[PDB]
């Protein structure tokens, strides 16, 4: 059993982010960059959603606009399921999988600190 | 330690497929209707690409097209890994992570019988 404090130290406490009034395309842009696929969405130091992969396959060509056109806003999910850092790996993974999410934003007192994903899991049961 | 059989009687043997010169836009409907995050692509019986949401992310929007006049062929991944009945749970996962690869079509033969993710991996895992 591992908590969500040490698995963020074996992953690191990058948090990518994005602002909800940028640019889809800029958005995925940046998850090419980084190769990721999530990006926190961020207003006036708050947690407003999060924006995926799965946002952008379910959400994005139905609308009637281009990319460029398009603000993170109107695809993020803006129900956030998260981890604080006594949660489990065991917590993790029931949520992953029984939520059907593929990251979760782990947050400390009021501040987002790190993301763990379905990955990360699987790299550190293999490891 | 698991073999391929065991996880895919757990996880059942249906085949979400899509042929190659179909529009991105009808793969796009089809995975939002079923679910999923992936088809097969297939000519036949051969397995010619997997189009993947990760697949859509990084490369639609670049495309000097609009999705509904695009072909699956054009962003499809055509270099797939797969694994078969000689496989186990941890080539699966190993596969997965050192590839950066969310899905694994299962062959028998040289015959398509399944597909395993990083989803069904975990959700074993936790059982
Ligand atoms: N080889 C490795 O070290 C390793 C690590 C993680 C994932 N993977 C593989 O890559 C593929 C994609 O991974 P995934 O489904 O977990 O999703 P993903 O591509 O979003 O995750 C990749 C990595 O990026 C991190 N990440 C994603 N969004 C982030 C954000 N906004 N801020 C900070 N970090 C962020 C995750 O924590 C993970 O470490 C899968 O096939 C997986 O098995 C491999
Ligand atoms: N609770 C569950 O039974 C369960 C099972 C699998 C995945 N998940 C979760 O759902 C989310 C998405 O899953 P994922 O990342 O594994 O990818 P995914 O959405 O593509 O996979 C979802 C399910 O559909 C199946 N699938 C996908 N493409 C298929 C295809 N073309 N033909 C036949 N079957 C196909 C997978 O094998 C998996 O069982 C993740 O959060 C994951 O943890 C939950
Ligand atoms: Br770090
Ligand atoms: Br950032
Ligand atoms: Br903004
Ligand atoms: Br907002
Ligand atoms: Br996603
Ligand atoms: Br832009
Ligand atoms: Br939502
Ligand atoms: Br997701
Ligand atoms: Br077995
Ligand atoms: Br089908
Ligand atoms: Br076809
Ligand atoms: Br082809
Ligand atoms: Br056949
Ligand atoms: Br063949
Ligand atoms: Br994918
Ligand atoms: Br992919
Ligand atoms: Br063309
Ligand atoms: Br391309
Ligand atoms: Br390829
Ligand atoms: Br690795
Ligand atoms: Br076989």
């Amino acid at each position: 059993m591992k908590t969500v404090k040490h698995l963020l130290q074996e992953k690191g406490h990058t948090v990518v982010a994005i602002g909800p009034d940028d640019s889809v395309f800029n958005a995925m842009q940046k998850m090419a960059a980084d190769n990721i696929g999530a990006l926190l969405v961020m207003k006036d130091e708050k947690l407003v959603g999060i924006l995926t992969e799965r946002d952008f396959s379910r959400k994005s060509y139905l609308l009637d606009k281009p990319v460029k056109d398009t603000q993170v806003k109107e695809i993020m999910t803006r129900q956030v399921a998260y981890v604080d850092l006594n949660n489990t790996n065991e917590d993790c993974m029931a949520l992953i999988t029984e939520m059907r999410v593929r990251h979760l934003p782990v947050l400390d007192d009021g501040k987002v600190i790190g993301l763990l994903s379905i990955g990360d899991l699987v790299k550190d049961a293999i490891s």
